[PDB]
């Protein structure tokens, strides 16, 4: 198969586990992959950095993880993201030691690299994931595409601007992709993704329906956790200072998100058409379909649904985050892209070496 | 049999990193208090429970691993998750005691009285009976008011004596009688200011860490305790409000001496702080932190005690202990605060053998 045509493999290492993805692709005539397709498809828990690395356990996890490939004798790219972000660079040093051990020991993948992107890298990543599944790169875009990424640990914004010199080098990247050059802010806030963020928020009983953990009781009301919420956004990670001077200057023809909010947008308790939403509605819905019912009532009526208890908290951090944080209209249309298309920001790796 | 002529009891600490089993001896006095409480055997595992998957051959696993070589057998069992757990919604720490609870009746070695996860504040109750239980101030009718205060990884606890206040909630609150003499606690815990889940929020800030320490989004640490101090009072009170909470209480009802437990035992008593009879000011461990790790050179420093895998974070713990105990507490920089050294293994699960309903 991968003798007609390229093919790579990616790791995303995340957090909670680690997925591999198989890309064929094809070349055009600018040098840029197309027709990129995703052949194979696996994920194991946990994720990569919890567990303990010597060699005996991190050949097991990888066996575990690439033993069923069916396609053999590729690159590889591992890639991990927030959950080793957290470990400092001594911790990491380990694990990456008895990886590149591992792949010496055997022929069968051949390792290009492995390492912890930045979120700034993940965030490049998503833009191109989306607008690859838009099919706006190929053509000479007249309209600005935006992306947020709501992830476990970290999210991710980015969007197109012109290089600019008092802003850091990090923050920013050029590319040259189907013969256009592109310029991207790209900005990553660790610790307010909605594992880590949801931590500070637990016994806050206006993000509830419900018994919280210091066994005082849930009153929900989606304005307020709105509030509490956005006191970390501003005061803690200042993301109003530091993203709204910025799309002012560089406003944003249509938003785009991945992550967590495609799954509680398209969820039961929520209703949207076109795979799009606003805040001031997501914000309504989520206070009266969640934050102001009986949990007794409304668990009783979704069990087996082991994630509906926060949608009071998510509703009310998606709207701090994008309205309070990013500055944008309530009333602005968010296209959110459907969990079962399977989009994620691995494609990216295939667009940018 | 030891556990014939004397009582004895099994408190199993599971937390966030690990799980730690104490067996305590003790004898009772004519108040029907506990005395001459001794930790008889004390062993810790991991991972923590919180992250294990909750079925059988799993936790079958990870209790057999913790009480397989225990030497004594055939007592009562308390099993108190702390942290770990309070992060975990309820309908998943459900399947973790019903399988738990499984396990405990397929034998008989082990008595089980209780496992629950507990709270914060029961948590401060018992951090405050063991330091005053080590210190000797339970028995004798106190003239001086001491208070606690634990760094954990997850969360932080604080309390100190107050009388009852209708104005207060009740969770805050708590009366115990004990030695025969009665006593009035405030008790809180703030979930997510412990120093491993703050310290997340704080990864990719250059001023708290030492010059060229590579932060996670490529740029450079570039130490400086007090900015370090300000970034992280942001979380203390605009987001918890900290001070709000207990600035007025300590301000009417004051503390005559503060013990520590927690993480600030171990940085303290760590090469890089020179502190003299077991006791500090904030004041002085911001000053060191500042010189000592803040302001250096992270490759030399990093080169000079290889092999040290928490001094990296040194300079950021000793900005957040002063932020939490002056910007939070309200605390003056120059009151002493006394910390109980790792040596001793003081914990506060010897505060259940104390305190049981
Ligand atoms: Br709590
Ligand atoms: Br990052
Ligand atoms: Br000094």
């Amino acid at each position: 198969p991968c003798e007609k045509h390229s093919c790579i493999a990616v790791i995303d290492a995340g957090s909670t586990g680690s997925r591999l993805h198989i890309y064929s692709y094809d070349t055009d005539d600018t040098n840029t992959p197309i027709h990129i397709e995703e052949i194979w498809n696996k994920k194991i828990k946990p994720g990569f950095a919890s567990i303990q690395p010597n060699s005996v356990t991190i050949d097991a996890y990888l066996t575990m993880l690439l033993a069923d490939a069916p396609i053999h004798n590729i690159p590889v790219y591992f890639y991990a993201t927030a959950g080793m972000r957290l470990l400092p660079q001594s911790q990491q040093k380990k694990y990456y030691d008895e990886l590149d051990y591992w792949f010496r020991q055997q022929s069968q993948w051949q390792l290009v690299e492995a390492k912890t992107i930045t979120g700034n890298d993940e965030a490049l990543f998503d833009w191109l994931a989306v607008n690859y599944k838009l099919d706006t790169l190929k053509s000479v875009q007249n309209k600005s595409v935006g992306v947020m990424d709501m992830g476990g640990a970290s999210v991710q914004i980015v969007f197109p601007m012109p290089k600019n010199a008092e802003i850091s080098k990090h923050n920013q990247v050029e590319l040259n992709i189907y013969g256009q050059n592109i310029n991207l802010y790209v900005h990553s806030f660790l610790g307010l993704g909605q594992t880590e963020m949801s931590h500070q928020f637990l016994n806050s009983p206006s993000c509830f329906a419900y018994p919280l953990p210091d066994g005082e009781s849930g009153q929900g009301n989606a304005p307020s956790c709105k509030e509490e919420v956005t006191s970390l956004m501003n005061s803690v990670h200042k993301v109003n200072q530091q993203i709204q001077p910025l799309l002012a200057l560089n406003p944003v023809n249509e938003w785009y998100s991945i992550g967590g909010i495609s799954n509680l947008a398209s969820s039961q308790l929520f209703h949207f058409e076109n795979s799009e939403l606003t805040n001031q509605s997501l914000l309504q819905q989520g206070d009266n379909q969640i934050c102001h019912q009986q949990w007794d009532i409304l668990n009783g009526q979704y069990p087996d649904d082991e994630y509906l208890y926060q949608y009071c908290l998510l509703s009310s951090y998606y709207y701090a985050l994008m309205v309070d944080g990013y500055g944008i209209n309530p009333n602005q249309t968010i296209h959110y892209i459907p969990p079962e298309q399977n989009l994620d920001w691995t494609i990216g790796v295939v667009l940018h070496r």
